[PDB]
């Protein structure tokens, strides 16, 4: 198994020579056994996602948070047909999670089971599932400002511009947190963002629990399956990944978000023509529902020069003001 064929692995970077950064080997990170949780105290429910070798299942965990209470969690784990490369990747994912620490806008580590049988990674459960398919289900229910509640069927569960601005803010905040821990996601997209109580968005990565070969958003390119339409030119062409290439992806996410889950670059299949156009400076237009200042963020996320892209910290400050001004 070449792991790039099955998932896009996030990376933690460290200072190298001069002003360069190098990837940390995640197997080198420690696993803090404070996270260890008794396997027997889990009760498995429905599958939330599965790929060739991995799955995520909804579970009930006894006494995870309060000694006397059960709580709903999501557990990531491997199928028995998985190879040692996948087993390593999952421990490595747990190590990075242990390293990162906690944030409101990421899917958080709650516990792990690492001895006896297969590695189980216990994370927060998000009741509304992935943001992409939520937007798509809610698309025809988008409520314009100053339109009557009676115009919608279930207006209390509809979607409006304040929701979209909120999601954009929350995702920027989670990515600012990642960048602050020297972490590069490398697969930011609406499919890797979840929605939960209070309409809180949490970044994640289904990873090995995604059927990647059947998701046409990943393209075979080299010895990998890559989310090309989300990727910065320097990542596609030179395999260079930085905090600024995550920013490009974030711009693409914003496009999906304000288009209510439409697919990026419609009428442009990934092929040599696609790559030529991206190099020449083709960029997507404003989505229907995107405010002009949000479209302005998009355009800057897609600067060919990574230095001219905003940082996540700037994006947060920018959207904060947009929300306040409304
Ligand atoms: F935002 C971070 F921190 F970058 C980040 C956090 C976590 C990961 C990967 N771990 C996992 C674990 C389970 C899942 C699926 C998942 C978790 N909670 C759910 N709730 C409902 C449906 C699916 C799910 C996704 N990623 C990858 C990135």
């Amino acid at each position: 198994h070449h792991m790039p064929m099955y998932e896009v692995q996030w990376k933690v970077v460290e200072e190298s020579n001069g002003n360069n950064y190098s990837y940390i080997d995640p197997t080198q990170l420690p696993y803090d056994h404070k996270w260890e949780f008794p396997r027997n105290r889990l009760s498995f429910g429905k599958t939330l996602g599965a790929g060739a070798f991995g799955k995520v299942v909804e579970a009930t965990a006894q006494g995870l948070i309060k000694s006397d209470a059960a709580m709903t969690v999501a557990v990531k784990m491997l199928k028995p047909s998985a190879h040692s490369t996948e087993r390593e990747a999952l421990m490595s994912e747990l190590k990075v999670l242990s390293y990162l620490g906690n944030h409101e806008n990421i899917v958080n580590l709650l516990g792990a089971c690492t001895h006896g049988g297969p590695t189980l990674v216990i994370t927060e459960y998000c009741c509304y599932g992935d943001l992409l398919n939520f937007l798509r289900r809610k698309r025809d229910s988008f409520h314009s400002s100053d339109t009557s509640p009676a115009s919608m069927e279930d207006d209390e569960n509809a979607l409006d511009l304040e929701d979209l601005l909120s999601f954009s803010y929350q995702v920027a905040k989670g990515m600012a947190f990642l960048a602050s821990k020297n972490c590069i996601h490398r697969d930011l997209a609406a499919r890797n963002i979840l929605l939960t109580h209070g309409r809180i968005t949490k970044i994640c990565d289904f990873g090995l629990a995604r059927d990647i070969k059947n998701d046409s958003n990943y393209v075979d390119k080299g010895n990998a399956r890559l989310p090309v339409k989300w990727m910065a030119p320097e990542s596609i062409f030179n395999s260079v990944y930085t905090f600024e290439s995550d920013v490009w992806s974030y711009g693409i996410f914003l496009w999906e978000l304000f288009s209510l889950g439409s697919s990026p670059y419609p009428g442009m299949p990934v092929d040599s023509k696609f790559y030529k156009m991206i190099k020449e400076g083709f960029r997507m237009s404003s989505p229907e529902h995107a405010p002009a200042e949000m479209y302005d963020i998009m355009k800057t996320c897609w600067d060919a020069d990574p230095d001219k892209r905003p940082t996540f910290k700037q994006i947060v400050q920018d959207i904060e003001k947009q929300i306040s001004e409304s």
